[PDB]
């Protein structure tokens, strides 16, 4: 009987300045905006901030927080035409051995775990190794040359590569060939040579010292620029030193046709990390932002549960740093509701970007990157999206049906779907209308006869299920679903 999961998505600098005193370190000055309208410098969010807000966070019923990279960043920004870019999200590494003095010292980072594992919450790095920071081989001064450091000492710079650490093959830019994928640089960013010995054993070493400060698990970025037999070589390593562990890879589909999507799941069969669902995340993003009709949304999710091996450790997510957020796409609280149930009650484990619970969005540029990552504003336990991703988590602890069960579809049209989860002899059945009201025919059930309340108790609109015997399956009579409503029934005791 394995456990559920629910995971928070933090972004370090954009969720919780708890600490003044490290919003424009000495060592890394001038990239600090604290007004908050310069989009590509630090915020000052922090893991002080972070901690603080812990309890907020596990009052939503979260059991693993994904925190991004929380190692030291290039001390000096990337400069393009003039426009300072720092790197406050955490991607563009200097030192994998180091924190970032920008977000807390390793005492602030201990601080954090500690808190976070008294509330019973995982803490899940997102770790990158496939690359360091922007660099330019022909001009070692803009930003800091994909210098990399251990732990305060320099190995190397892009433009001055003795150690062999780096690929000097130019960038991607056939995106179909994997080759390509791997061995050149991801945009300008400098390359490392996980087949060099000397990398290997460094990024290694690295994730043995996070995890020997108990972290307790990766989000691998930037998962397919990498070899797969080493991200396998890599989660290997992971497992040798820690029995549970949760492991998952960004690893990035453009969409449903996209020609690499049998590498994904080649991916996630056999390296040991599974991976984020970009598959059913362009189905949710489909049907209830786009106006697509359920059907997209079922095919998908059946489909998935094919292809994977082990499709109940799928990562799920409706929005992340790198596409708009879901009321970018579609400003309908309701239909963000609707979707935030959907994730909540499918297979796998659902996360939740920060602040989606707070209606929080910023639609300039279409809201993409930096806009989708504002500062969080109000930590407002009572929102109905709080309630909602509150409730949902309860059901999940109640029983494996949610990420574990089994799927069976029971009605299909544009704007209903009914679905029914079972584990054993737990049966979860849930409905959700994206259109207006209406009374459904005669839909199939494993759940016995009788009467059942909405689980959620109307918070989006719920109704009573009434199920008759049919001698075989039994039969949901006269369903009548209010407009943009969501319900669910089980007979899992509460
Ligand atoms: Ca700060
Ligand atoms: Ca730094
Ligand atoms: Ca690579």
């Amino acid at each position: 009987a394995p456990k559920s999961e629910v995971i928070y998505q933090v972004m370090v600098d954009r969720f919780y300045n708890g600490d003044p005193s490290n919003d424009d370190p000495e060592v890394s000055k001038g990239m600090f905006d604290p007004t908050h309208t310069n989009w590509r410098m630090y915020w000052g969010g922090d893991l002080k901030g972070l901690t603080e807000k812990i309890p907020y966070i596990k009052g939503m019923g979260v059991t693993a927080i994904w925190i991004s990279p929380v190692v030291d960043n290039i001390n000096k920004p990337a400069v393009y035409n003039g426009e300072i870019n720092a790197p406050y999200h955490g991607y563009w590494a200097r030192d994998f051995k180091r924190v970032e003095e920008h977000f807390g010292t390793w005492e602030d980072f201990d601080n954090f775990v500690k808190v976070a594992h008294e509330n019973g919450i995982k803490v899940i790095l997102d770790f990158a190794p496939n690359h360091t920071s922007p660099a330019d081989e022909e001009n070692p001064d803009f930003a800091e040359n994909g210098a990399l450091y251990d732990d305060g000492k320099l190995l190397g710079t892009y433009s001055n590569d003795s150690l062999k650490l780096f690929h000097h093959n130019g960038s991607i830019s056939n995106w179909n060939n994997l080759k390509e994928l791997q061995d050149k640089n991801l945009f300008d960013l400098a390359d490392l040579d996980q087949s060099n010995p000397i990398v290997d054993k460094y990024l290694k070493d690295s994730i043995k010292l996070w995890f020997n400060h108990e972290i307790d698990g990766v989000r691998l970025d930037a998962a397919k620029h990498m070899p797969m037999e080493w991200v396998k070589s890599f989660a290997n390593t992971i497992y040798s030193i820690k029995k549970d562990v949760l492991l998952f890879g960004e690893w990035m589909l453009s969409g449903p046709t996209d020609p690499l999507y049998g590498y994904n799941i080649q991916f996630a069969n056999t390296t040991g990390f599974s991976v984020l669902d970009f598959m059913l995340n362009g189905a949710i993003r489909d049907v209830f932002g786009k106006g697509y009709g359920f059907e997209r949304l079922n095919d998908t999710l059946e489909d998935t549960n094919k292809d994977y091996e082990n499709p109940y450790k799928l990562v799920t997510f409706i929005d992340n740093h790198d596409m708009p957020r879901f009321l970018s796409l579609n400003n309908d609280k309701d239909k963000l509701h609707e979707a935030i149930a959907f994730i909540m009650t499918t297979r796998g484990i659902p996360v939740i970007y920060y602040g989606t619970e707070q209606y929080l969005h910023n639609d300039t540029n279409g809201g993409n990157d930096p806009y989708n990552r504002p500062m969080m504003e109000k930590f407002d336990e009572s929102t109905k999206a709080y309630t909602l991703i509150k409730e949902l988590s309860r059901l999940r602890q109640l029983t494996p049906a949610l990420q574990y069960g089994t799927t069976t579809a029971r009605y299909v049209s544009d704007d209903v779907y009914i679905y029914e989860r079972q584990y054993g002899k737990d049966v979860v059945l849930v409905a959700i209308n994206k259109g207006e009201k209406t009374t459904v025919k005669t839909v199939k059930t494993s759940l016995r006869k009788g009467i059942y309340k909405d689980y959620l108790k109307g918070l989006l609109k719920g109704v009573e299920l009434k199920v008759t015997k049919g001698n075989g399956e039994n039969l949901v009579q006269d369903l009548t679903l209010p407009g943009n409503s969501v319900s669910v029934w089980t007979n899992v005791r509460v």
